[PDB]
């Protein structure tokens, strides 16, 4: 698989994409398996973590950003490589157990595209298996 | 799916959880196919690396600590951000070959579970598939 | 699974595996599944970035060695502690989705073995599922 398409709308941003992940789940039917979400742009990447608290994914954004800020010794003609390695820290993909039908999700533990290039149109990839 | 539990003893903390994968694998009966080791927590992760120096474990502690300190630009009240960005450095899950009845690991290469808010009474899962 | 070996060059380096990868893909005959890429070694790693811009790769190695650097608070005798830290923060394994007999990857998305105490003789493991 399922392709979602979805448009961020800040340089850098965490969508929770943990619903369209558990309608893949409800329409493969599987009861038992795993969900597998795939980012397939190098200036985003997928992780878990809290989803009911903002703060924490600005207290992320903005530490990721101070470590690794948009300026600094970077060869890279556009000028997002600091997207990049954001990128290859948070992941291309992350894997999610399906029990009894349902995400074995921690407590407010949600699923996540995180843009570091926005804002753009992007692509996730959902497969249930 | 095996949970297990765990009951973390510091702030900061790797224990090496390569046995309890290697149980959930023995009762499974696979012998070839994929273990799935998640954590359910959002200030805490999962990581494989070197699994017989005490200095190395100490090393990426103290370093990823001193890169995102306890004390910072965080607005999140309960004051555990540093947590959640490191549990996402290190990973909501990892994965590793079953070959010939036998996690596929290289030299020294253990299963870790990475606490960054104990102590704690957690929870690890473990899907052989 | 297949076993491949790679002879790295330089103290770290990335090196794009994207074909191997094809190529177990290929020998499997598998049309639609998953591609598990696992690293054996703790002082490398496996991630998914920009394949196309060696200034990426480059910008990526440097501002990942200006964070942790070769020196600094490692109690760790062989001193290679920079390689566990970065090795950790890529991953030791990445996934990626077989549909249509091909690796759904992004535009310039490529699949990269992540040196962090090169020259060595390396392995990665590549599974089809
Ligand atoms: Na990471």
């Amino acid at each position: 698989v399922i392709e979602y398409s979805l448009k961020t709308s800040n340089d850098d941003q965490f969508i929770d994409i943990t619903n369209l992940v558990k309608k893949a789940v409800d329409e493969s039917g599987v009861s038992d398996g795993m969900a597998v979400v795939f980012c397939p742009h190098t200036t985003a990447g997928i992780t878990i973590n809290e989803n009911a608290d903002p703060d924490v994914t600005r207290d992320i954004l903005v530490n990721l950003d101070k470590v690794f800020p948009k300026v600094g010794d970077y060869k890279h003609v556009e000028g997002n490589s600091h997207a990049h390695i954001k990128a290859s820290l948070m992941g291309s993909s992350q894997q999610i157990i399906i029990e009894n039908g349902k995400l074995k999700l921690g407590t407010w533990q949600g699923i996540y595209f995180t843009e570091f290039d926005g804002p753009r149109d992007r692509k996730v990839f959902v497969k249930i298996i």
